[PDB]
């Protein structure tokens, strides 16, 4: 069921967008955080803070890897970031379910909850906040979810044009039976002119099995900048 890794793919691309700035990259989320170094780097970029505890720069041994991940998880507890049950061995041993959970916590926190957004005038969940911001941008479409509302590709057109009128001016006239073409046009225009990276692909975002977290990860880039 290759559709089931859309979230893994999307989370990996998001991580890489951040790791870019420190000349690092993840090829495989299941393995490439397990020594702790890329995780620590990612947290430093996200928080614009350095690790306060020392850690092992050449963690060739299992205990050093466990310790590296522990420093990272402590850092998160110290920043009042609520973590779902996770220990260092889950990361070190490549527990993909829990790794994806950890990365989601970071996306929700740093990309949705914490940032300062324009177009805001309010005691609500991060998902409500994101929905609210998007709904304000495209007030003529009912935006209540991060799956089915995005399936025909047209809401993407509407959002991109709302951000810069002229990018997708004819979105309302787009054929809803050409979802991949619609999505690809909107997403490329956003990439080319709005500085919004394709952390989800056009094919993934309109997939009937797309998960809300993957879509939220992409769309959270719009209010950021």
């Amino acid at each position: 069921a290759p559709w089931k890794k859309i979230q893994q793919n999307t989370f990996t691309r998001w991580c890489n967008e951040h790791l870019k700035c420190v000349n690092k990259r993840i090829g495989n989320l299941q393995t490439d955080l397990s020594d702790g170094l890329r995780l620590i780097a990612l947290l430093e970029v996200l928080s614009q803070k350095r690790m306060y505890r020392k850690y092992h720069q050449r963690p060739t041994f299992r205990q050093m890897q466990l310790e590296n991940v522990s420093v990272a998880l402590e850092f998160l507890d110290r920043e009042s970031i609520k973590l779902v049950s996770i220990d260092s061995k889950a990361i070190v041993d490549g527990n993909l379910k829990l790794i994806l959970g950890l990365v989601w916590t970071l996306i929700l926190h740093y990309s949705i909850s914490m940032p300062v957004w324009e177009d805001e005038g309010k005691k609500q969940t991060p998902k409500q906040r994101l929905l609210g911001w998007i709904q304000n941008k495209i007030p003529y479409l009912p935006i209540t979810n991060f799956n089915q509302n995005w399936q025909d590709g047209k809401a993407l057109g509407a959002l991109v044009d709302s951000c810069a009128p002229g990018l997708c001016p004819d979105w309302e006239s787009w054929d809803p039976q050409k979802p991949v073409d619609n999505a690809r046009e909107a997403v490329q225009q956003a990439d080319d002119w709005l500085g919004v990276p394709q952390v989800i692909t056009p094919e993934e975002i309109i997939h009937p099995d797309v998960d809300e977290h993957s879509v939220m990860t992409y769309l959270s880039q719009f209010p950021k900048a």
